[PDB]
């Protein structure tokens, strides 16, 4: 990334409601030349989304937990995320090294509910499911710009 | 969060920059409610920030991970968490269930970077410091808001 | 749970013998008033019985154990508690988060004994089992009422 | 336990509030003889109490958690179970064979008081802490009386 | 076992070749009555054998290792222990608590040699294999008598 | 070993009580040859003693277990065999690979008993302790002579 | 090996170029009976190869890793080894006593390309696979000729 | 590197014996300059040795095991490798990610020498040690130049 991509780059983590004016402004850029690189760091896929970081608790979710996933048969392609993707109590999905293929972060109104899940996503992707309870998030969604 | 709230809750996960007049719009209000209802929301803590949302391998964070850590002398209380804020490159921090302690998303350039950190993060909080590289990220960051 | 409700729960929590001619004097109520919520304690499962707790030792049971248990087919509901409910050995039974998915209290005659219903817990429910031996009871059945 | 012994047992188990009288018809006996005889089973805590089992749930608890303990110097004895019986929130302590010394079951009510539980357990008593969190009691406190 | 079967149970302990007559004078018998407390020692199974214990690297047993075993389906009743039991370098088989079923103490060759014992033993039995690798035997059958 | 070492050792390791004329017969030696080669299959540790096989459970030893130890401080020389040699309960003392750096076979009268042991071979030899039960030793001390 | 491929041996371990006639010196020999003793530890597998070792960093092996792997039914002979063998990216194989059966060193571009050898390994040999990713390599190679 | 780097290493890769002479024609360039790029790539670390490669067991290293060490004090930088440089045995040396800090392929005549051999790692590097021995070694050192 140039020297211009990085400030912007800078000041979108920082605040994603940062407008083109004033990004041009910090840049030292027209609007136009900025709304031309902005639309680029968005197709490349450097910017992904400009969601609001919402509280999951305030919303219902009071109960998180890290979900380590294993195919019931690893011998053949599992395809798990895809086949889980439709659950929007997934919020993430990642293949990891070690001894489970995957870990997803899961959110749920209750520990009833999170028992329901889990039995869910076993039939859905034949998976076997283990879950590490979060008890409290210190921090989260901290991007670092380098 | 009444129903009202609820609509500009869900139009700012959606999108956070969506402006106080489109949320006028689809809420039925005027822009000064609007403007005060979400400043309420943002110091209630139900909306948390902005920051757009980044690849983190567009800025140079090739190699992400799970670091489970747990303190050295678990008898003393060890402020993990707080201890490590400062560090930028990790993104998150959870206290968890189960055999370790908190649970930390992490990103750096490099495989030796990661070994860096993980000494910092040891030195720092004084623990012990179990990695899981993630592979590859299928889908993150999605909010669900029933 | 009302105020009046939580008294007389405290007082069958200290014991279950208390009369309803004591509990109505200690609760503010007429004797049929806390006739009529002692019933509705039970029937909402609030009240959940008046066993007198006897030494598992003192009437044969030896051997103590938690045992969890795994399903062997993850990918379909095991119904693995009421499966196994008419086995009187199985004095609890709890769904865990973490690598197994149920752990129950369990109460035998011998170490040999625990082997056979270990088979029978395993071949009823079609589950893996793993057993941690109790050495040890140094107290149980503390039911703190805030 | 003699044949008698174990009647009186018998009739206690299946409800605590069978009066003196009704055990002694039960049971063959005059009621000073059943007097005294209950009285014995109690001293020689064969009849460990007769507190009402109430559903920890309907009062508060809405988190438990099975809690292994390990001392942090294993060449000392730790005596952790004395060192934490006035903690209330913990329902019952046993030692166990395995890799862990000790096994609780620990009622709060909520994630981040359990996170609170467990460090005052492991500065209290000089341990290391893993929880196993419960999602869903099917059945509990079943007392077998061969 | 009276106090005489005792000091017969502990001479022969001490020396499985120690003779009727030397029996007689240390237990204060003749030597037909030692006889038939022997004979009778046998039979109830006090006294399992009197096999000689040989330095098993003496006859080409170079490695030695327990086998912890446990049924690739443990919801049928596996019977390993009867069914590998006419594998002559299993020297012992135990069930025990915990994650597996059960362990084997097991001497073979060399590495190459226990590999193929390995794979005899999940044919024969259908389990699965992990093997604690012995680098020293510092004492061994070491039988306490009180 | 020579063909009629090996014969020998057979005969002994089958019976430890065959006398020196069977042995001779057996060997096609005559007696003195074969008392001077069988002292010198002792003096060589070939033959490590003639104690006769006891059954544990009928001394009292009730309940068995195998201890897994780890030095508290692996950085040292921790001698721990010898350190706890005197102790009776232990059968037998092994170091072997893997994460715990020995494993004993210990035989005591109870759990009870066992807690203490345990307790009493952590301070001795300044260790941590992991026990795995035996709930039934199916066959044990089988010799395989090749 | 004898006094001569001592030295054989420990020229070529020195650096595989050393030329016949270097040899020979060294050797007190011949270069044509020296190179017929180094022709011969070549087919007595003695020496295995000739190849200089090169940077996988450099050659575009940017992710190492050792993978651990289980045939799926262990109670057959899995072969996986000899399956495997023709997959390019696994350096090396072994058997290992433990929990896993083998470890393989595999090298590869990146964490995408891992994740699909990781795929390819289980579909060939039908094994689960467990993958310990190096971060660094201090030194390697290093092979000591007493 | 470039396009005729990438032939001397896949050459050199081939077997290390390739004189200068046959590189020159195979990179159609000459047998001075040729000598040069040959004496970069070594300074460049691409081409890191010469070696032949032998078999350990052929040399009298009977016992071969992955040693996983971790610091006893993870809160300080260990420097393990360094320390453990000297020391001949170790083969190879790696930091990894998961539970353990480093892996060291490690080889030596006996099992009763690899415990003396884990015994002077602990001490010098001050770490704890976890080894998975290797009971054979399929292929080995099979560098893929792409």
């Amino acid at each position: 990334l140039d020297d211009i991509d990085r400030i912007l780059v800078r000041e979108l983590a920082a605040d994603g409601r940062v407008t083109l004016s004033e990004l041009a402004t910090r840049a030292g850029l027209s609007v136009s030349a900025v709304q031309s690189r902005v639309r680029r760091l968005e197709s490349r896929g450097v910017v992904q989304g400009y969601s609001a970081r919402i509280n999951p608790e305030a919303v219902g979710h009071l109960l998180s937990a890290f979900v380590a996933i294993t195919p019931l048969d690893p011998s053949q392609p599992d395809d798990a995320p895809a086949r889980l993707e439709h659950i929007e109590e997934v919020e993430s999905c990642y293949s990891v090294a070690g001894e489970e293929s995957y870990v997803m972060l899961v959110r749920v109104a209750s520990a009833r509910a999170l028992e329901d899940l889990l039995q869910r996503i076993r039939t859905t992707a034949n998976v076997r499911t283990r879950s590490t309870i979060i008890l409290n998030t210190f921090y989260s969604d901290r991007q670092h710009i380098p």
